[PDB]
């Protein structure tokens, strides 16, 4: 696993911050790690800010993933830093979940969860397509040109992971639709030499994973150490797949 | 043959006192209405929802209605919670305390954009029509579905007792990705995979209530959505809906939350 440039959304806390830390700590670290976040001037951005003060490597980019203009500015801004060099790796990680029961689910929540979890990875892939294409041109591997969508087995229609812990229909629907988007990107972008894959990170001890004790749970470090290992072993025939942080096949 | 799938070919008993079909003025939805009316034991009420009920769109439905006193035409814009609300309240009043046995979420849209020109607006609109509206309609009809379940008490589940039918698509199958070469239509595919998800969740959360749920693929149907293309694989509305109704007539509680086609075959998610 050797990537010269990577962009991670939702990079200030939880799994996305884990990705940043691990990526900077790779045997051969990237030339550019772009870590996006909503409020680079907020307390929740500080851990990232300090990381950037120690690593000239790390570029904090402001990004509201549901706002097409914010997405546009973030893409101009990273494109100017890459000075026409490619983007090897896009990790769509930013996401939300809302704790609504099937009976309480609303149009608002169904819609907002979908636009953050599903539409935004599409928009961001479209906006960075030019840079991913460049990188492919400089089979299909994550070291070359890849889109990584962080999904969930909560969005597995077969498995319905963790049903007895939460219904979160807006979230499950959005994650199934993200597994479909991943398949579509895989087929649509294959001709550009761009790999796509969906990953389940596990039930991670983050703000989203919640407070519950369970020994199937994993730490941020175990989850992202896993996912990065998985990426480093992926080849063409896995493009469009849905794999977990241990590299296992998850049912759709 | 050489395949045989009796789940789809055998004419089981479908005994539904009341049904509501969304998107009932043309295409598959109109087929559902005509076939439901033509059942050996016809429903006491067939609610057919449409838009612009006295406009050109709804002409053939209005014709049908003049000839069938059991056909009730209901105005409904599925993307508008207020219109959903008013439709449920109206149907509830016509039912006079009786349950709704069968809710068919059929209304839907597809758009022709490719991956490069997919938009926020198109993704969001197709989702609200194809995925959120079946959810909201299910919530609004839940009291009446539950009343139908209570009318036929017990462990069993069937489409004659209390059922939600979501008309989905193997274009929404992540594994099969049907008709990819014909059209990418990401907004449509993502919404149908999410509808398969919704159906699954509904089967789980509504089972305790006695309500059956299932997603059906109607085939590639000769309608305005399916298009004009001459193809051996294509079915007519009569074939697709005659098939789907045989499928429903055969389902039991072991099948709740399945994804099936009009032939009764099990479809991959
Ligand atoms: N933790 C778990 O157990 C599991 C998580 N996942 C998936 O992992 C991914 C990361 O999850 P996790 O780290 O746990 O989640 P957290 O809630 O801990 O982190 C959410 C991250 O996403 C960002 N985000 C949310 N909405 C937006 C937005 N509109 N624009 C820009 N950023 C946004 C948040 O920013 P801010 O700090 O500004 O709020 C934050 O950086 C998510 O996609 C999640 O669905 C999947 C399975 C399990
Ligand atoms: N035909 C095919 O090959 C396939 C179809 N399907 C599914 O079958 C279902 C019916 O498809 P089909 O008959 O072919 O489609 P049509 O385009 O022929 O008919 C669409 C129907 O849905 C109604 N509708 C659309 N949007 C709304 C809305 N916002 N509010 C209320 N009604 C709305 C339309 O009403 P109006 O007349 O007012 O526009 C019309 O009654 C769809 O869910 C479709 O996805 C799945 C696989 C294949």
């Amino acid at each position: 696993l050797r990537v010269r440039s990577v962009l991670v959304t939702g990079a200030n806390r939880g799994i996305g911050l884990g990705f940043v830390q691990h990526l900077l700590a790779l045997s051969n670290p990237p030339e550019w790690v772009f870590a996006t976040c909503r409020d680079p001037k907020g307390q929740r951005a500080q851990e990232l800010q300090k990381l950037a003060s120690k690593h000239p490597n790390l570029v904090i980019v402001p990004l509201e993933v549901t706002d097409p203009a914010s997405i546009k500015a973030a893409a101009a801004s990273v494109g100017e830093r890459l000075k026409g060099s490619g983007l090897n790796l896009l990790i769509n990680n930013a996401g939300i979940a809302r704790a609504n029961t099937i009976d309480n689910e609303t149009l608002k929540d169904m819609s907002e969860v979908y636009t953050t979890n599903t539409i935004a990875p599409l928009l961001l892939s479209q906006a960075f397509l030019p840079m991913l294409k460049k990188a492919a041109q400089e089979g299909l591997s994550c070291s070359k040109a890849a889109i990584i969508n962080i999904s969930s087995t909560a969005g597995s229609i077969q498995d319905l992971y963790l049903w007895q812990y939460g219904q979160a229909l807006s979230y499950r629907c959005s994650k199934a639709a993200l597994n479909m988007l991943t398949r579509c990107q895989s087929m649509g972008y294959r001709e550009h030499g761009i790999f796509c894959v969906a990953l389940h990170p596990g039930w991670v001890k983050t703000d989203m994973g919640g407070t519950l004790e369970d020994k199937s749970r994993v730490t941020v470090d175990e989850s992202v150490g896993g996912m990065l290992k998985v990426l480093s072993n992926l080849s063409e025939k896995d493009s469009g797949a849905f794999l977990n942080w241990e590299g296992k096949v998850m049912a759709w």
